[PDB]
Order: C-alpha cells, then sequence, then structure tokens
C-alpha cells in the first residue's frame, strides 16, 4: 500500500499536483512500458508515413487517417471504465474489510477467558493462535506475499502458528477442499472446554466467543469467495477491448498528416501527438487503476501488505490476551473528579484555531 | 466460474491484454453467433449495393445510409447498458452471498450439540443434514445443474440428503408452495429436543444455534426471492431494444458507400468496417455481460458452481461435527511462550520486499 | 411479478432478443397507448406540411424544423433517466425486501413455544395469526389489490386474520393513526403470557421472540414509510419534462422536408421516422420502468403478488407451528454414517460437466 | 410530504403526465421566481438588441451571442448534477431512516415491564415519555417547525413531555452541548431501576431493552449528525455555479438574431425561447430537487411532517404501553383450527385476477 | 466543518445563490491561487501573442491554438470527476461514522455499573475515561488537530485521559504498532473485573457492554484503517491528470486570435476567456471537493472538528456516568394519565400550517 493522506491533509495550492511528482505505487510506474510502446508505433507509422510510403499509398493512407480519426470515440469509453472501475474499487475495499483481524476476539478472550496459572495462559495463547492461523491459512491462499512466505504447511509450523500434533491432526483429515476453517472449529471445542472446565464463567460469554469466533471465519469465507469469484471475465474483456479499440484509433486517426495537402483540422505536425499522450495517460491510467485493484493480494506497490498484518495481529493478539490479562493500574480518582466540567488544556497551536462557540442544531439561531 | 485473479495479481505490462486470449468465459464464446450473423447480413448489403442495385437505386441507397449514419448515437446506449448491466452485477453478486453455506452452523453444532456416543453425533449429523437438505431443496428450485443432478425428491432420497421416513413426512405435508423450509422447521424442532434432552448444556446455546439456523434460512428464502423477481423486463426490453436499434443503424449507415460520388467522410470503402466490428464487440459484449448474469444458477461457464458448492458444503460440515467434535491436540505452550515479541520468520524469498517501517498514523512524520 | 429468469439461464445466441416477442409486463403493454398517440400527431403535422401549408408557410416551417431538430438534445435526457430509474430501482427491490413474511417467526415459535395439548397449539397459531394479521393490515394500508380483496375490516374477520372479540378491542382503540401495529403489541403480550405460564421454557426463547417480533414489525413500518414517503415529486416531474420536451422536440425537428429544396440532412423522406419511433422505445420505456416500479404494489403485470404472498405465508405458517410442532421422524444413521467421505451421486446428464478440480486458491498454482 | 404513490400505482397512459398539473410540492411552486426572472432578463435583452442598440454595436451583439452560443454546454452540467443530486437523495433518505420513532421501544415496554398496577403503568408511560422527549429535542434542535412548535423548554414542559422536577434536573446540567441524549441516560436509569425491583422479570428483557434504547439513541444522534454536518458547501457551490454559469451563456448565447444577416443555425426569430425554457425547467428543477432535499427538515411542501410523528409516535406509544397492556382477546380457535390449508376468501373484484399457478422455482418447466 | 443548513432550510428563490457569497469552506478559498495562476499564463500568453511574436510566427501560434481547442475535451474529465468525487465523498462520510463517540458505552455504563459509593464511581469515571483515552490515541494518530493538542503522550497524561501508572503500563509494552488498542482491552479487564466484584448484576449486562465495547473498538480500528488505506494513489493521479490536461488544452486552444485573419469561430477578441474562467470555477472546484474531503481529519474549513467531538463526549460521558448515575425525578403521572388520547399542543405559529388529516395509506381514497 502507499499511504499519502499526510500530504493531503489539506486542499492547499499544489496539493494534488505535486502527486504528480512520486514513484511509488504511481501512474507511471503501471504505464511506461504501454506508453513507450505506443510512441515507438506512433513514431514507426509517422515516419513510414514521411519516407518509406509512396505519393501514391500517401493519399490511401491520409484518408485511413481520416477514417479512423472519425471513429476516435473517447466520450463512450469513458463510461464502460468509470463503472467497471467503481465495481472494481468496491470489491477492493470490500476485500480489505475482510482481511481476518483478531481485535474483537482478543477483547472478547481477555475478557471471558479466566486464570493467571499456566492453563488459562495456554487457553487465552491458543484460542488467538487457532484464529491467527485460519488466517494464515487463508490469506497464504489468497495472497502471492503470503504464499511465498508460507509455501508449505511445515513453513507454517517452524512460524509456531501450528504445532507438531495440530500439524498430524491437520493432514489426517479426509477433505479435497481449502481446510482454513479447521481452525475455526478447533476454536469452537476449546471455547466449549473453556466453558465446560469453569475458564468461561458465564453462559452470555461463551455465545459472545462464538459470536465472534464467527464474524472473524465469515471475514475468511469472505475472503476466499473473493478470490474464487472474479469480475466476470467478459466484463474484464469489454473495458480492454473498447480501451485497446480506442487506443488503435487514436494510434492512426491522430497521425501527423502533411501540411501540403490543406487538409482541414490537419494542417499542422508537430511529429509528437502530446495531446494523445495525455489522453493515452488517462484512459490508459484509468484501466490500470482496476488492473492494479482487481486483485489486491499480489505484489503491487498499492496493494494490501498482509504479512504486515498478520504480524501486527499476532504480536498484539499475544501481548493483549498474555500480558495485559488482568494487569490493571489501581483504581484512583482522575484529574476532573472533583470539577463540574470535565475538558482537557489546548496547546498554545491549537487554542487559537479552537475556543468557537459549540454547534448546538441549525433551529437555534432565530 | 471462470477463476483468473492469479493472472492479475499483478499490473503487468500485458496483464489484461492476455486475457483476450482465453476462450472459457469469454466474449468470443458469448458473441462469436451473433459476431458472423452481423458480418454476413453487412457483407450481404454490401454486396447487393455493388452488384445488383441498379446506378438509379444505388443514389437512394446510398442516402438511407447518410440518413441511417447520422442516428447512429453510440453515447446514449452507453448510458442504459452502464445503469442495467451494474444493476445485473448489484443482484449477481447480492445472489452468489445468499448460497446456502453451513460453515456458520457446523462452528455453533460442534461448539454447542455434545456427547461422543451415538445420540450426540446422530444430533450433529442430523442438525447439519437438515440445513443441507434445504439447501439442495431451495438451490434444485433455483439452479438448471442441481435440478438435472436432482430431477425427483427420489433422487434427492438416494443422494442421503433425506431419509424414507422424512420422505413420507416431507410429501404428506398439504401445501402448493415450495418446500425448501421444512427441513430449517426440522433444525428448529430437533435443537428444541436437544435443549429438552440436556445435549444443548447452556440457554444461550439453543439461542444461538436459531439465530444461526434463521440467517441460513434467510439466505434460502433470497435465494427464493432473487429467482422469483427477476429484472423488470421493461427495463431489459428497453436495453435490448436500444443495443439492438443502434446496431440496426450501425449495420446501414457504416455502409461502404462507392468513392466515385465522392460523398464526405465517405470517400473510402475497406469492404470490412473493422472499427464497427470493434464497436459490435464492444457494446455487444457489455450487452452479453447482463445475458450471463442476470441468472447466475444457469449453466453459463462464468456462472455459480451449485453442485460443487453442495458437495463442499456437505463433506465439511460432517467433517467438522462428526470426526472433529472435541477432537483437540493436548493444550502445550507454543514457539512464542518466552518471547515478549510474537513474530514468524521470513522465508529467502519475502525478506526483501519485507522488513519496512511500520504505519504508525498520518500525524507521526511532523 | 412476470417471471423470466428460467429463459435467460444461459448466454444464448437469441437470448434477450426472444424476451422481445412477450407481451405480458412488456414494453409494448406499457407504450402502445403513447406509441400511436407520437406516430398519431407525426403523421398529421407531416400530411399537413405536405397539403394543407402554402408554399410561403411552408419555408417558415421547415425553417422551426431545422430550428427544433438543433435543440432535440438525446444524451442530457439519458443521465436523468439513469440516474431517476437508479433511484426508483434502489427504492422497488427494498420495498420487495420490506414484506411481512413469517418464515423467521414461525421457525422462532415452533421452536419456542411448547404444548402438545389445545393450549399450546393455541399459543402457536396466534402467535402466528397476530403477525398474518398486521401483514394483511399494512398491505391493505399500502396495496391496491389486497385493499380490494379486504375493502373493509368485516373483510379481515371473515378471513380468520382477526376474531370477533379482538375486532371489538380493535376498533375501541382511540386512535387517529393506521393500526397495522397494534397486532404486533398483541404478539407482545401473548409472548411474554406464554413465557410466564412456562409455555416459554428459557429466557433467551422469550428475547428472540421479541427481536424476530420487532424485525417483522420493522419491515410492515418501512412498508408504510415507502407508501408515505414518494419519490420526490419535483424530481418526477423534472424527468417527465425532460422526456416530454425531447419528444415535443423530435415530433417536429424529425419532420420529413420535402427533399425540393435540397436542404442538407433533409435530402430524403420516408414519411416514417423508424428511428425516431425506436428512439422512442428506448426512453419513452427507460421512463416507463420507473413509471411502472414507482408504486410495486399497484396491479401492473411486473408489480408484486402481495395476494399471493399473504396466502402463502399463512397456509406455510399454519403449517409449520401446528402440524410440523415437534413432528420429526426418529433420529437414524444417514448413507454417510461409515464413510470418511460425505459426498452425494451425479446423474448422467451432470457428471459429464462436473468431475473438475476443486478450487483451492489462486496462490497454489506457483 | 407530498404523497402521489396512489395515482402512480399503475403505468397508465397519462400516469406521469398528470402530475405535471399539481401545484403543492411541484416544480412549479419551486421555479416560477427564476422562471420570471430568466424571462425577464431574456425579454429585456432582447428589445434592447433590437430597438436600443445601433446598427454597428448589433454585429458585436450577435458576434457575442454566437461566441456565447458555442461555450454553452448542457451534457457536462448533467454530470455534476446526477452525482450530487444522487448523494443529496441519499442524504435525504438516510435522514428519514434516522427519524425518532419509539414503535421498537412499546413494543420491549409493553413485553417485558410488568404490573396493573399505578406504579407499573407510571414505569411503561414514564420509559415511553423519556424516549418521546429525547426525539422532541433532537426534533426542535434539527427541524424548523417543531422548534417554532417548541420555541423553549418551557413549551416542552407545557407539552407534557417534560416534567417540572425533569426541568430543574435538566438544566442544572453543567455542559455546553445538545442535552437531548439526557432523556436516554434517564431511561437506562429507569429501566435499571425497574429490573431492581423486579417489574422486569428476566435478565434478557433488561439487554433487550437497552438494546433497543441504544438504536432508538442511535437515530438521534445520527439526525444530529446530518444537521451539524452538511454537504460540503464547495460541492454545493460547485454545481451552483455550474449550473447558473450555463444559464448565463443560454441567456446571450440563445438571443434571437435578426434573420436579415442571414447567419447560419440563427435564420429564425420567435421572440420566446420555449426550448432554451424547457432546458430551464430540466437543469433548474434537477437543482431545485437538491435544493428542496438539501435540508429536508424546514417547510417545503415535500419536506419531511416532524410534528405529525411526534404527535403519532407520542399518542401511539401512550396507548400501546397504557391501554393494550396485557389486554388481550382470550385465546380461542381460528376459523381454520380443523382445515389442512389455511387460505382466506377472495372477493368478486380479485377472485378473476388471482386463482393462477403458484411460482415454484424457475427449474420446475423442464 | 461549515454548516449552513439553516440558510437552506427551504428551496427558496435566492436559496443556493446566496451560499456563493460564503467564503468560509468556499471555492473561493480553495481555488483562488490557482485562478490568478491561470488567468496569468493566459494572460502572458495572450501578450506575447499580441506583441512579442512576430507576423510570421503568429500564424503558426494560430494553428496551433486551433489544433488545441480541437483537443480540448470537457465531457470525458466529467465522467473520471463524477466517480472519483463520488468515492472520495463515501469514503468521507464513511470516516464520519467512524468518529469514536461514547454515547451508546456511555448508556450502557451508567445503566449496567452500578454503586454511590466511590468503587462504584471509580469504576463508571474510569470505564467511560478508557474509551476516551482509545478514541484520543487514535485521534492524534490520524488528525492533524489532535496531534498538535497531543504532540506526545505527555500531553495525554497532562490532559487527564491516561494516569501516571496507567503511562508506565503503557510504555512498557514491547509493541512496535500503534497502541489505540490498549485501553479497549483495559477497559475488557476493568468490566470482567467489575462483574467478578458484583458491580454488574447480570451476565447480559456483561456482554451488552463487551458488544458496544467491540463496536466503539471497531470504530477505532475503522479510522485506523481509513488513515492506513488511502483512495489508490493511481486513481487520483488519473483524475489530477486529466483535469491538468484539459486545462493546459483550455489556456492555448482558447486563445483571442485577431479577428484580422478572419478564421471561423475565433472573430472575436474580449481579452479576458470568462466561460473558460467559468468552466475553470467547475471542473477545479469538482477536484477541491476530492482534494478537501480526500483526508476530512486535516485542519481544512470544512474537515471535521476532532477537537470539539473529543471534548464533547468527555464532558458528557463523565456527567451521564457520575452526575446522572440514579440520580431520576420521582415517578409522577404525566399531562395525558387521564387522557385516551395523549396529543401536546400546538404554538401559534405551527397551528396554521398544521391540524391536516393524517396519512393512513394509499389504497384508502377509493
Ligand atoms: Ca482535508
Ligand atoms: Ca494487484
Ligand atoms: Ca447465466
Ligand atoms: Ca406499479
Ligand atoms: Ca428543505
Ligand atoms: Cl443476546
Amino acid at each position: 500500500t502507499v499511504t499519502y493522506t499526510a500530504r493531503v491533509a489539506k486542499a492547499r495550492f499544489g496539493g494534488f499536483s505535486k502527486l504528480l511528482l512520486l514513484w511509488r505505487g504511481s501512474i507511471y510506474k503501471l504505464l511506461w512500458r504501454e506508453l513507450l510502446c505506443f510512441l515507438g508505433l506512433f513514431m514507426a507509422l509517422s515516419a513510414a508515413y514521411r519516407f518509406v510510403l509512396t505519393e501514391e499509398q500517401k493519399r490511401y493512407f491520409e484518408k485511413l487517417v481520416l477514417y479512423c480519426d472519425r471513429y476516435a470515440s473517447l466520450i463512450p469509453v469513458s463510461f464502460v471504465l468509470g463503472f467497471y472501475v467503481t465495481l472494481v474499487v468496491h470489491r477492493w475495499w470490500n476485500q480489505y474489510l475482510s482481511m481476518p483481524l483478531t481485535d474483537a476476539l482478543m477483547c472478547v478472550v481477555v475478557g471471558t477467558v479466566h486464570g493467571h496459572d499456566e492453563r488459562g495462559r495456554l487457553y487465552r495463547r491458543t484460542l488467538m493462535r487457532y484464529a491467527g492461523l485460519s488466517g494464515v491459512l487463508i490469506l497464504r491462499s489468497v495472497s502471492t506475499a503470503v504464499f511465498k512466505r508460507f509455501p508449505t504447511i511445515d513453513h507454517v509450523v517452524e512460524a509456531g502458528f501450528m504445532t507438531r500434533e495440530e500439524r498430524k491432526k491437520f493432514e489426517n483429515l479426509n477433505s479435497s477442499y481449502n481446510k482454513y476453517w479447521v481452525p475455526c472449529v478447533w476454536f469452537c471445542n476449546l471455547a466449549a472446554q473453556a466453558r465446560r472446565e469453569g475458564r468461561i464463567r458465564d453462559n452470555g460469554a461463551f455465545k459472545l466467543l462464538l459470536e465472534e469466533l464467527n464474524v472473524f471465519r465469515s471475514k475468511c469465507g469472505m475472503l476466499f469467495h473473493y478470490d474464487w469469484i472474479s469480475v466476470p471475465l467478459v466484463y474484464t474483456q469489454v473495458v480492454t477491448i473498447a480501451v485497446y479499440s480506442y487506443f488503435l484509433a487514436c494510434l492512426i486517426g491522430r497521425q501527423f498528416l502533411d501540411p501540403a495537402q490543406g487538409y482541414k483540422d490537419h494542417d499542422l505536425d508537430l511529429c509528437v501527438p502530446i495531446f494523445t499522450l495525455l489522453q493515452f495517460f488517462f484512459y490508459a491510467g484509468w484501466l490500470k487503476v482496476a488492473e492494479q485493484l482487481i486483485n489486491p493480494f499480489g505484489e503491487d506497490d498499492d496493494d494490501f501488505e498482509t504479512n504486515f498484518l498478520i504480524d501486527r495481529c499476532f504480536q498484539v493478539s499475544m501481548l493483549a490476551v498474555d500480558e495485559m490479562y488482568d494487569d490493571l493500574a489501581m483504581l484512583e480518582k482522575d484529574l476532573y473528579w472533583d470539577a463540574a466540567e470535565a475538558r482537557a488544556p489546548y496547546t498554545a497551536a491549537t487554542a487559537f484555531l479552537m475556543q468557537q462557540p459549540s454547534f448546538q442544531g441549525s433551529t437555534f439561531d432565530i
């Protein structure tokens, strides 16, 4: 992922303009090859027209240039691009929201699975490790970076996510389908065992744990669904054919004709179609947005950082359920115990922007 | 379904371009018949104009070609296509999300319906078989492939989803409506019986089972709703009439006229309207996207694999509630029991991409 | 409703094309009157131009035709149509999802309200009859067909939805607002009474019943909201004025002028503006989609079958809570009790399409 | 609000056309002033061109008319109008869904807060009065009509929503923010007191009451959010500038030039630009849709009837929790106690439309 | 934020027109610098054309002006602007809905965490202070204004949100990730301790507290997600390149040519391209909407008032859980205890608008 929200915190004079100077995850890094290809074909065709082609053939070539320029439609391709890219962006954001995150699970576990002893600590750590393991399994199924990090289940075992005995139980299961759901079933069994053993004190807490487990598992299933069910291939081919047809039309129809013929709208030759190159940037980049977001778990610069999320979730969950279990500072009175109003101070840098009348409603200025 | 998300993992130089070489579920497999039809009529009309028609009639024909070319509107049809196809894609994705999946139900059942004996195992297996049976009934009601797999309720009985006695109870019910809901009512009765018999230990667990059953059943009802309530026929006819009207206008208005008349914008004859064929690919394929997704439970290559989902759900649910019930590896300390940080290693292939500073927030680089 | 999803199960050569041959709920049944009106005015104006008008007045008339043709904008009306029709379709689908359906309620009732005796059966039947009655009341408030089926509350009483005593309690309430909510309050009181009497065994079950009752009632309230709050009249008038203004411009601006004057783009007279008639089909039908879906509870062919849904819900709910209460086939072992894999057979018609490698993930083909 | 869904129940020959004859909440009532202004400036400019301006200045004026007509872009403004109005309509509908309605709360209260005595009745009435009071407070904060109905908190006290003692507690709180949330905190305290006193019998019921209270309060907070956070002013200014720029271009560029000069596309003078007036209706009304819906709690004819909703909710909630508490007709057998099928009769007006085969699925006609 | 919903309460004659006179958060405050830049380059180029350039070079310059005017496409950029700005507005509103608000938490705490003594008050205050602290941590991570208010964790400690001992526990945790989640884990531990100590009376109440805590924490996580995952940089660059390419085309192609050459569509020179300046306002402001909303936690005038929300939430939560805990006015009969109807009076200003027949349904006027 490429984060630039710090740069665009305000609508400045040169806010979006300086974003064109970035390289990592930029339009240039995605297009420059197609840009050089389009420029190469355009320059080769222009050179052939200027030198190689006969005078007789040049009249036919320029008539074909006019014909190809008449059918260069830039408006209709904008519709198919807008709709297709909007669908791809919707899928991309929903895919990000489906990342297996264990924050809800860690909060429930640290608040419901009890015991300062070795067994309670084993319960909490194993409950969160099961969710981490199912996250790792689904992500290595869907993400190329995680798969290269965990090429085999042996890599998962050496990483500490799954144990030797859990590995034997995992491989002995007779199923031809992806087994990312297995640690979730293990989580359900372990939660039921903890409730039976009294580690979970109340019936509500067990229900809350299974509700939060099914939310986590549904996110894993949704990542599998997005991975399996692509954007329909026919629609991707339609947008690609529209864009490539328009650019093939622009390659010939926008060729610089000899001004000596005096054809209208073609009485100039700048030997570089800079406005056609700007249109190429526009439409080719608009397609490149979808081409980068269509599978957001690849190795694009703007693709999701799945390995970082795995590491963060594992470390934070272990910290929260093990070192932070029932480890609280003693209850004491805050700065505003005796104060009628509870208001924090402002720094010298924020006071002169703040201290303004508080909004009470639209109807109170009558 | 045609899955190609592996191919588009990155925005490559030839990423979307190579997707035009695929055949299964492609634009070509859907259009080539209409493509040959349009080319046949265009070539026949051009040949009649060149040879059969009189010189006097050819002036009238070319005037009619100019008239038909003036009304060839390619922009307005793009709007109706964009909106209609977006609605169809919304329905298509929501229909996929309505597939009867039993993962949530299997997690709740394995965590709440207890007993290593024959009766507890019968309870778990039958509870998941009821959900599987209702899934099979709704899918054979909505999917052509599942219907050809289960042409009669006898096929459902031989498949093991429903028993002889359950079949007699099923057929004896006096109702003229689809009975896909019957196994859900059986599930509710069986869950209540299990709670009464003590197989479900706590009141919360029974509530969680009925909540998850009503989610499963609502998905079945939603598939029935999508099957019954089509995209409004008037709107489908509007988009079809717009596309076919535009292509009838393009068939005549884009006819290659004799250059001897010297008509403007018609001083060339390539005997093949390749740019009109590219526009045909574009608009006809854009309509074909909706034509393929309007009923995603048919036998199109990109249609949903309902039989595979039935098989996967049945096998996985039986495995999870029967062989995985209370079958856990003993609780043991993980690799990071004594480690302050819980972090997994990286392979040689991922280390040189990873090991980058972790994102802390937009405001921490001031 | 007009269901055609069986016809469009696959993207065939003549898939959408044959949908233009349907009549029930089609574009033709909605437009043919406006079509005849537009053709009548066009033909009358053309005949007046050809015969009645003087030679001197014909120059002014053809200048006015050119002027009216210059302002015939077909692109801008497409935007207002697309956005307005998308809003209407969103409201139409959300209105369908708000239909009062009692499947969730019947599942909860059959699983929570107990007793094989007359009193338990009365409890279950009356609980579902209250939800049915509130559904009937809201639907007769919003649907013309249901209102013609239940013109008075006497018709509701004779239909068996409400009793004589319930009628007296209903009419004695002092309120000037629609009383569709009354049976929901009766449901809440009856559920509380059943819990107090021990018919509902557990506290969770009572909470689940009130949660499912409030979902049912919110759907009834949402139907009332959609009925009360129309699509804003100003926006409907804007779309109607845009469409009618464009068609008034097309009626005159597309008039066939006498070729003897030699005006450009008007050197032909086919005495029938077939391309203008196709554009009429397009835009008038696009408006007709909204005109049919704006109130989906009327008597249009594609409008919702509210009476059928009332009958289905009543019959199915009574069956589920009365004849299916605790009526289960005895627990027995299924076909796959001893099988490691639980897989159903395939018919001869589906085997040669199926038996393909199961999708495991995008990253497993490296 | 202007309700016309009865008129548009069917797609009739003159369905939407007769909606142009309505006045209350119509396009005419919103535009006629701007319409007269635009016509006044157009007629004054045309009269000045015809009479006051010199012959020499008229050539410059008509050149400026051609220049202003060349930049009159009607397509691009349609995009900004479509997107902006769609956003405003989304906000408008979501604002309607955020109205503080107490139906869910009344159902829970009547089903959970018990006692036929004075204290139980006081509990139920006060619990619903607290929700009503918070609704009144937020609505008088956001709605001009409710504010004019309750200009002071004294008006709230005289209306019976808040008492003298509750008023003293309300004013004594030290906070500079809107106190619409205060009755919700009172509701929580009163519910906890009722549970402690045994008026609420079960722990689940208390949880259901606090869940329904937080839904009600979130709707109040969401109304406050919509009131505070306007549609971004920059975007409103963009749409206004686009529309006004286009209409300033149309005021001059569409001026009727003298036909004596023989300028192309300007060889007529109808002294009234009726097609420009129709375009004014279109674009100005499209902007007026947003201008009316941007704040739906004002005094527009199509604005929400907040006072009516306050009255309805108060009266219905008091009726449901006080007169309908545990007031049920005795349980008796319905018309279909002995009938295998539970089906209601049809009137003579609906039988000949109904009695059609019931939809069973798409796959059952093979 | 700039609130103007009071001004637009009604669709007035000069409603949106007077919004163009505002300055704070207006289009002018965002664009005037780019406006002066564009005018400066246009005037400099026009002056160079008029004076500095030779007569021979002026023919080439005006041919280049015609060439650049032919490729000035204002329609296609409208599509990319509409779609991109709609995505940005969707993200902006969802980001506002993700603000950490503690109203739901305060209602649950005041209704579930009991005790008039010092320990119960400490419990309630600390529970709400933990949620406030996590809100402050995430907001100072995402908002520039909050970061300038809390540049260090020392500022958080002096503000009273976190204590000395809580600070030592906070810093001693070994994690390289943002620790905004830590106070949520503390909340879970404190809630579990309160339930164990009997401060929370019932098991349901503890579950409701953890459910509301996970909603609060998910909102904090969602703010972190929006901060980390920007709108894809490629798409922002595409929209910026399209807008800047169009304006570079308009800078030259719309240059006022010398009328002495008699070029068509260029026979005038107003030395100021006011219609090009209006188009600049339109497109540049449309981009500025996204440029301001892309990061809504900056210091733009229309950006969210995060500091005000922190202050409001802290003060209101402390008031609700401390001064309002079990502090109720005694239960007494309301104004409508003996009244069959519960209806409030209307003021003289609202009666003559109100007192209209109540909407009962669409079907009751037959
Ligand atoms: Ca900003
Ligand atoms: Ca990618
Ligand atoms: Ca299909
Ligand atoms: Ca209708
Ligand atoms: Ca308004
Ligand atoms: Cl619950």
